[PDB]
């Protein structure tokens, strides 16, 4: 079901993602993320980076209006874009992605990415020969602005996502901190198992949330295609034989049984309603060491243009 955040909030332990790219039509999220409602998921992730949160708040909208859910059972989470890291912009941030949701409050506002961009409306803005531009702001202070939304209600809770360890340092050893992140959303699956972080945030009462569990859309801007696919490996799919189940559904229980939150996305009403079923079987201690050796520290967002800033995360 859920596991309990470190400022008392609840947050559920499988949720959906609702990332598309470019190409699949706006609306298909607005149907989609009601099938994931229908189904069962409750936890549901967007971003103001992913053009959607109009087509997925009337989703929300749609499953509490026809008597399926609450709003209060439903856990929403957005992202506060990098061009919008410059404190006095994480406010109205917020208030825009809450005023394209149409919802009174987000459970969940992140920090999208450490990588700060240059503030503006373009969203990854670039120079002359097409270098994206980067900023250079002290998160702290980005972070104090995220506190101050959770004071006036906007989010009931706050969290970073793509932080390594000492970036995630950096905002708890803060002068005056006043609310810890409830987690950190980073790229996390059998490939990238992200075990030392993991530690780290247990350690600290954070919630590592994985994104990519599936091992990614493979989108061309970002991921090299010769990258052995996640959902191919012999060892998930022997897994998947053993316990009669599918390699996604072995992937996304591993981070279950791990402590980890776990995304996944799907934009096909089969396997919306097959990711359900990851509360239904167990791994055991044995299989659980198998999928451990597959760590290969490949994250599959792996392009020159994240690799050159200054804050990304991975080294
Ligand atoms: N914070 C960040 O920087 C960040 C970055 C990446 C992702 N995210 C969040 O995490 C979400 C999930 O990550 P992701 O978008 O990279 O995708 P993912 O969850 O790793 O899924 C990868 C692919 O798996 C397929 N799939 C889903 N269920 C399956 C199943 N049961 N069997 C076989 N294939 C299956 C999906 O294709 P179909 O649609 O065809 O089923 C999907 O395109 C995103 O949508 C977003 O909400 C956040
Ligand atoms: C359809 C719109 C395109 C989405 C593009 N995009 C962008 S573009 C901004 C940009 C471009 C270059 C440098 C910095 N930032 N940056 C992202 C950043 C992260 C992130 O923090 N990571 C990835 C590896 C290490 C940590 C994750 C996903 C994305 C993403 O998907």
């Amino acid at each position: 079901q859920c596991v309990k955040l470190n400022d008392g909030h609840f947050m559920p332990v499988l949720g959906f993602g609702t990332y598309a790219p470019p190409e699949v039509p706006r609306s298909k999220a607005l149907e989609v993320t009601k099938l994931a409602i229908e189904a069962g998921f409750r936890h549901i992730d967007s971003a103001h980076l992913y053009n959607n949160e109009e087509q997925v708040g009337l989703a929300i909208r749609s499953k509490i209006a026809d008597g399926s859910v609450k709003r209060e059972d439903i856990f929403y989470t957005s992202k506060l874009w990098s061009t919008f890291h410059r404190p006095e912009l994480v406010r109205p941030a917020l208030e825009n992605s809450l005023k394209k949701a149409q919802l009174d409050y987000v459970d969940l506002y992140l920090i999208h990415s450490p990588m700060s961009l240059k503030p503006g409306e373009e969203l990854s803005p670039t120079d002359e020969n097409g270098k994206v531009i980067f900023d250079i702001v002290d998160l702290c202070t980005t972070w104090e602005a995220m506190e101050k939304c959770k004071d006036a209600g906007l989010a009931k809770s706050i969290g970073v996502s793509n932080f390594n360890r000492r970036q995630l340092e950096m905002i708890l050893n803060k002068p005056g901190l006043k609310y810890k992140p409830v987690c950190n959303q980073v790229e996390c699956h059998p490939y990238f198992n992200r075990s030392k972080l993991l530690d780290f945030c247990k350690s600290k009462d954070i919630v590592l949330v994985a994104y990519s569990a599936l091992g990614s859309q493979r989108d061309k801007r970002w991921v090299d295609p010769n990258s052995p696919v996640l959902l191919e490996d012999p060892v998930l799919c022997a897994l998947a034989k053993k316990h009669k189940r599918t390699p996604a559904l072995i992937a996304l229980r591993y981070q279950l049984q791990r402590g980890v939150v776990v995304l996944a996305k799907s934009y096909n009403e089969q396997r919306i309603r097959q990711n359900v079923q990851v509360f239904e079987f167990q791994l055991t201690a044995e299989d659980m060491k198998a999928i451990d050796g597959l760590d290969r520290n490949l994250h599959y967002f792996n392009s020159d243009s994240f690799a050159s800033h200054p804050n990304y995360p991975y080294s």
